[PDB]
Order: structure tokens, then sequence, then C-alpha cells
């Protein structure tokens, strides 16, 4: 019901992945390096109390009349939810407060990649907070009140509101599916595996950034799909585009969704073959993404896809050789990169006394 | 997750409990020939009652033959019920084809200009709509695009809204959810146990004039963006004192529990909850069923909140009209604005397995 905040790892990457999703990138405006070290203090106290379900400072309501309340109440009521919040520094961060020789060379650059249609507004970002909880109002409750503590030192440049699985109703057991219709999460990173997370995922001091060990490294792509195209295109493409069948989602010529997949009996240009490890040099991605639906757009289409978010232990050995790797990827002419970003995701905060960001100020 | 039963002498949805999320969709008619609307309304009955049980609609969502595309998008598969709804309704624009116009309900009326009114007209009316709700917005969004992948031709998507929680209670015994400004939002709502009240104020009836819609409702619309900014360096008493009640229990001022009764004259002259009571309106009664949003940013820096705000009535003209004009002067307006509006005609319920939405009126 509820997820520790403290450890040497954040919280929200190895844990179990909660419902809902709220993702939200932040801009500072401050040039003050010691503002900035206050403010970060002020939100990890105010996370102690939200991902543990209690209101952030003096609380919601009664207090003196005279005042705002500290927290704008919209959670009362409601419990922890396995809610966790991960803070990310983006590449644009280390321009300030003199931190440009401590960038991690590890938070590489993402080069442009073919058909890339990347909405400025909905790019990049000084800062995110990614926050995962059950309940989606538990997840926006916390952006809210972190924003409102923050707000004259940095301000929201977007936020991306997603679906997973709803848990009270479909069992831990069962792969969820992507708007497409496939089984999305069938040969990924599990948080069960240390050794995978220590060899794919967790930042290693030896790997040549200090501040960055047990840290990792999140790019974030939202990915818009083409859903009245693909809805149209027959079964059979459907499932050549990804090399795996809709209904159990095995590999082609195979009966289970888990037997191991036979990269030759797929289309060469087939999603998985092209994705998979072998296929990479042994490139290993986790998975953490989340479903969108925001609307519908000036067409009468819906503005819906994958807000694509992958944990690696290295950008440039990570998601750009396989991102690089889908260039001739089926896939493509049903979806569209529309937004990008990415992030250096620091260690844990250890106990009570740490702070987030403590390692790098 | 168990379903909701689809037949009724009502359309599901409105007297239910009120689910987690919320996919509203507005669309136009972009054909001309009422039987091919006929026939698309009785596809979409056929499809909604496999889609309320948690069905594939047609013949599902794969195994038919390799070279056609299958009759469900699949996104839903192996996912309950969810006690998904899917409740139909006609704008008054509508009634300008099929020959419809002698049709039209008196009930169904147009919206005045209100102060304060900053209606985006594209995000406005529509010739009818559909609002799914579900505990699984998967489940809500996999029944609009597959109700609109079946209407291909003859529908057009205007506009829609996902609420991502509600703000609203039909269930007096559960808890009673906050909205984004922080306070409990339906203390003071109709029960759907409240036959008489239901009936009172919700169902249309016979000799109100329209036969068809005998068994149905009518349904206001309106998008409200909240000033989350201004409202959070507000004081808590501002706060307390712009509703009426206050923030944590959410009593009626001065009183202990959230549901003792309002005293309104405690209460200050412009409070939300003294001009909205139905005793400050000559006894008018509304069934709230509204859901939260959040659409991004707003491009300066803030998150964009706001209140998708659902009543469901016997007349539009004795319903919401009278309390929104009585809010002319309320507290809340300062916080609030109205971005977005829409009327609809809500048909009566499908009976049984032959019939279909709209059966009545066509
Ligand atoms: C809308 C966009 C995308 C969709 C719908 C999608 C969907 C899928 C599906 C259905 C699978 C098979 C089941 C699974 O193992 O999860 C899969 C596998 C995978 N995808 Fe994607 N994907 C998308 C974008 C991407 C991107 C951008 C990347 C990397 C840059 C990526 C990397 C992978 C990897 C590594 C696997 C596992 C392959 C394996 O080892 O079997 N995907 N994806
Ligand atoms: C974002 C906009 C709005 C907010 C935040 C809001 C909030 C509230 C709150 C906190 C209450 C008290 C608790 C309850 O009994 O539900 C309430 C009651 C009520 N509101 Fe609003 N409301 C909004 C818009 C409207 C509109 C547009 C109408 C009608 C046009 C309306 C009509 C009512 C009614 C009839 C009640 C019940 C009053 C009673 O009988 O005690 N509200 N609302």
């Amino acid at each position: 019901s509820a997820v520790p905040f403290h450890g040497a790892h954040q919280a929200g990457i190895a844990t179990p992945v909660q419902d809902r999703l709220h993702f939200a990138a932040f801009d500072v405006t401050t040039e003050d390096r010691a503002a900035f070290v206050a403010l970060l203090k002020e939100w990890t106290a105010a996370a102690r109390r939200l991902t543990a379900g209690h209101a952030v400072g003096e609380g919601a309501y009664g207090g003196l009349p005279e005042a705002p309340p500290d927290d704008t109440g919209e959670a009362l009521g409601l419990k922890p939810s396995r809610l966790t919040l991960t803070i990310g520094f983006g590449p644009s961060l280390f321009t300030r407060f003199g931190l440009a020789d401590l960038r991690p060379e590890a938070l590489a650059d993402l080069p442009k990649f073919p058909g890339d249609n990347l909405d400025r507004a909905r790019s990049g970002g000084d800062l995110c907070v990614q926050a995962c909880a059950d309940d989606p109002q538990v997840a926006v409750h916390a952006i809210r009140n972190l924003a409102r503590i923050g707000f004259g030192k940095v301000v929201v440049r977007w936020s991306q509101l997603g679906f997973g699985k709803t848990s009270s109703t479909t069992p831990d057991k069962q792969t969820p599916r992507n708007l497409l219709g496939f089984k999305d999460g069938t040969r990924n990173i599990a948080g069960t595996e240390k050794d995978r997370l220590d060899r794919f995922v967790w930042a290693a001091e030896k790997d040549g950034t200090p501040w960055m060990t047990g840290g990792s490294y999140l790019v974030a792509r939202r990915i818009r799909m083409h859903i009245e195209t693909w809805d149209r295109a027959s079964l059979q493409e459907q499932e050549d585009v990804f090399g795996r069948d809709k209904g159990e989602g095995a590999p082609v010529g195979k009966a289970k969704e888990r037997d191991e997949p036979f990269l030759k009996a797929m289309k060469p240009d087939a999603h998985v073959r092209l994705a998979h490890p072998d296929s990479n040099g042994g490139a290993t991605l986790l998975r953490r993404g989340y479903s969108f639906t925001d609307g519908t757009d000036g067409l009468g289409r819906l503005d819906a896809g994958l807000f694509f978010l992958a944990y690696q232990r290295d950008i440039r050995t990570g998601f750009v050789p396989v991102q690089r790797n889908l260039a001739t990827d089926a896939l493509n002419e049903y979806i569209q990169h529309v937004g990008s970003a990415v992030f250096a995701v620091p260690p844990g905060v250890r106990d009570a006394d740490d702070w987030w960001g403590s390692t790098l100020f």
C-alpha cells in the first residue's frame, strides 16, 4: 500500500509498476545555487510526507485562517497508493550553478532520428519529477504541491498523464496491453533481477561519475500512435509488424507468450527482431512507460499513444543503439516521436537526514 | 469490477454509482441518409451490449481472417467490465436533420449567455454524445474508439474530454470525493436510491410534452477552467467563505459534520452553497455527475486544471438555467471560467435485446 521512500536507489525504477503516472518537467528560474539547494531540501521533506500519505507542511486545514493551507488538500482521505517520487536532472541544469564539469558523460544528448517530429515545448527540461501511484489524483496532488512549493524557483515546462493496468481488476501475473492491442512488457528487465539491474540499469562508481553511483539515466519519448490508420490494417499486417501474434503474444511459430523468440522466423523489419538485444550487441533496457490518451486533435483523431520511459546505465549503450536500429522498423508507419527528454536520475535518499541531489551539491 | 446492466427503463450511467473514470465524446453526423443513421444506431447498440458486458465487438479481436482488420481493436482483452456505462444523447443541432424539427423537445432549451462565459466553439455543442464511464480508463477509451470506428463515414468526433477522477457522488453511503480545489464535492446531490427525487427532478415524464423522451433526461455539459494559482494563494478562511463549508470535514459553516443540513443564513450572502441550494432557487435541484480534468500545462509554467461539469435534470429550463443564473454573484466566479458548453436530450433506456438507442425517436 506504501513504498519506502529511502534507499540506496530512488524508488519508482525497480519497484513494482503502479497503475497511473503524472510526469512533470520543470525549468529552473533562479540563478542562486543556495536558493536551489534550499528548494531541493524542502522538496525532499515534502516527498517524505507525500509518499507516506500525509499532507505537506502544517497540513491542508486547521491552521491560521489568515494563511493559505500548506497543502492544497485534494488528496485528503486517500491512501498512499504506492506513490513513488523520482527526480531527474536534465543536461540544461548543468549550465547553471557552475556545474558544467559535473555533467556525467553518460548523460549524452540524443541524436536526431529518422522520422523525429519533436515539439520543442514538450521536450527537454531542467529537471523532472516522475510521480507513480495507483490513484491518479494522488499523483496529480503530488505534482501540484511540489510545483506550488517551488513557485518563484521553478516553473512547469510540460506535463504528461498516463495509465497502465488497473490493478484492482487485472491480475498481477498478466501482461498489460498497449493501445495498439498487443501485450507490452513481455521481454523486459524485472525488478527482481538484481544482477540485471546492476549490469544494465544502475550507474557504477567506476563508470566515471562518482556522484551518480546508484543512480540511473532516463530517456523520455512522447510517441503518438496513428490509431485510425493502425485500426484499418489487417490482423496479419499488425502481427507482421511486431513478430508476435495479437491474441497470445507468442513469437511467430511458438505457442505461449513467454516462449523465447526465434528471430529468423520474423520479418527482417519486425519490431521485436530489431529491438532484441541479440540484434543490438546485448544492449538491454528497463522499460517503464505508460499509455496516454489526451483527447482528440483538430481533425477528430484520437490524440493517444505511448509515453515511453527507459532506464539504463548509459544512454550511449542503451536507448541510443536500439532506437537507431529501429530506423527501418515496420512500426514506424504507425507511430511518430513528438517529444523527447533525457535526465540523470541521482542515487537514493539514504535516511531522514539526506536530501534529493545531495551527492551532486 | 462487475458489469452494470445495459437494459432498463432508463439508460445506465445517470443514477448509476459514479465510476472512477470518464471519456466523453461529442459527434457530428456527416450523413444525410436517415436510414443509414438508424442502421448505425442499431449497430452501436449491439456493440454497446458486448462492451458493457466485457466482450469484444463483432467477431472479436483476433482469429478472424488474416487479410482482414479485426472487428475489435483488442486493447480491452482480458479486462473486466469495470462497471462500464455507455450513455447516448442527442444535441439540438441534430433535429435539423432527417426531418426531426417537429420532434425537438421543448425542454432541450438552448442556453443563454452567462456573465463570464468564454466558450470555445470548437469544444462546444455537437450533434450527439456518448458518455463512457468506467473504473478503468483503458475500458472507457476502448469503447469510444470502437464506437467511433463503427461510425466511420456517418459520424465524426467533434471533441472529447477525459476526466481522470470523479468529483460527484450518487451514493451518499460511500466517501465523498474532492475536486481540485480541495473541497468535498457531491455531499448534497441526488442519490441513485431516491426514486422519488429522481422521478421529480431527473426523469422526463409523459405529460411534460415530448412523448418519445419519457424515461429519458436532459444533460448540461460545461467545461470549467480553475485558476489554481489565484486559488492556491487565498487564505483558508477565504476558501471556506467561498463555499460555505469548511475544507476538512466539509461541514456547513458552524456545524460539525459533512452531512448536517446547511443553515444558509450563517453563510456569506454570496457563498456558492447558499446560492446553489434549492431553497434559494425555488426548489430547483440537479443531479451532478462531473469529473476533474487536467490537460497538460498552460504554457505559462503552470498546471492546467479544471472541472468537466455534468448535470442531469428533468427540464433544462427548471434545472441548470435558474441555478446558473443565481450564480451570477457567486464568490467562486473569481476562481473559475466556463470555457465549453453543450446540451443534450438523453433518450429512455434500451428496453431489451430487441430494442435500440433512439428507437422511440426513430
Ligand atoms: C509506440 C511505440 C512502441 C510500441 C507500441 C512498442 C511495443 C512493443 C511490443 C508489443 C513489444 C513486444 C513485447 C515486449 O517484450 O514488450 C516490444 C518489445 C520491445 N520494444 Fe517496443 N514499442 C514501442 C517503442 C519502442 C522503442 C522506442 C524502443 C527503444 C528505443 C523499444 C524497445 C523494445 C524492446 C527492447 C523490446 C523487447 C524486445 C525483446 O527483447 O523481445 N520499443 N515493444
Ligand atoms: C468548478 C466549479 C464548481 C465547483 C468547484 C463546485 C463545488 C461545489 C461544492 C464544494 C459544493 C458543496 C458540497 C456538495 O454538496 O456537493 C457544491 C454544491 C453544489 N453545487 Fe457546485 N461547484 C461548481 C460548479 C457548479 C455549477 C456550475 C453548478 C450549477 C450550475 C453548481 C451547483 C451546485 C449545487 C446544486 C450544489 C448543491 C447545493 C446544496 O443543495 O446544498 N456547482 N458545489
